[PDB]
C-alpha cells in the first residue's frame, strides 16, 4: 500500500482558511487529476464539507472521507474512522486538510507540493502544511505563471 500527499501552500504555509483554499490556480488541476485518477483519494471530512455538492464525489477516482463520528454520512464517498482504514489499495492519496496531512505524512513516501507565490501571512485558525525532514528528497521545477496572476512552482518529493 503506497500513500502519497498532494497540497498546494502559500509560502507561509497557510493551505486553508474559513473553510476554503485563499487562492485559485485552474492551471494545477490537471496536475491534480493526472497524480489522482484511477486511485483512492483520503480526506478530512472538513474537506469534504469544503466541496460543493455539485463536485463532490470526484469523479473517477474511490473517495474516502475520514471522521470519529460514528454516523456520518458523505454520500458518494466510504467514510472510515481512522487511516489505517482508508489505506487498503495499492495507491492511495491524501488530498487534504491539514489535520489529515499531519496524520499522512508518516505514511508517505510521496508529497506532490505546488507552492504559489503569494503573501498570505499565518492567522489564527489557519490550517497549515505538514512539515517535511531531512528524509525527504526532490526537486523545485520552474515557475508557471496562472491566470489568477499568481506564479506557482511543483515540488515532487519522495522518500523510501
Ligand atoms: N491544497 C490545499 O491547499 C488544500 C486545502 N484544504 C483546506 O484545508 C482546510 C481543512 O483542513 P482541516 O481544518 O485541518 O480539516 P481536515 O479536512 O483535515 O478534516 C478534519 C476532520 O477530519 C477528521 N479527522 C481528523 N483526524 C482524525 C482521526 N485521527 N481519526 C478520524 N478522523 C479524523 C475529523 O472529522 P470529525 O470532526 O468528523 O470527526 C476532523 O474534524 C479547509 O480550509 C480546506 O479548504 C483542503 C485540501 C487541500
Amino acid at each position: 500500500h503506497m500513500v502519497g500527499l498532494i497540497w498546494a501552500q502559500a509560502t507561509s504555509g497557510v493551505i486553508g482558511r474559513g473553510g476554503d483554499i485563499p487562492w485559485r490556480l485552474p492551471e494545477d488541476q490537471a496536475h491534480f487529476r493526472e497524480i489522482t485518477m484511477g486511485h483512492t483519494i483520503v480526506m478530512g471530512r472538513r474537506t469534504w464539507d469544503s466541496l460543493p455538492a455539485k463536485v463532490r464525489p470526484l469523479p473517477g477516482r474511490r473517495n474516502v472521507v475520514l471522521s470519529r463520528q460514528a454516523d456520518f454520512m458523505a454520500s458518494g464517498a466510504e467514510v472510515v474512522g481512522s487511516l489505517e482504514e482508508a489505506l487498503t489499495s495499492p495507491e492511495t492519496w491524501v488530498i487534504g486538510g491539514g489535520q489529515v496531512y499531519a496524520l499522512a505524512l508518516p505514511y508517505a513516501t510521496r508529497c506532490e507540493v505546488t507552492e504559489v507565490d503569494i503573501g498570505l501571512p499565518r492567522e489564527a485558525g489557519d490550517a497549515l502544511a505538514p512539515v517535511l525532514d531531512e528524509t525527504w528528497r526532490g526537486e523545485t521545477g520552474e515557475w508557471r505563471f496562472s491566470r489568477s496572476g499568481l506564479r506557482y512552482r511543483l515540488y515532487s518529493y519522495h522518500r523510501s
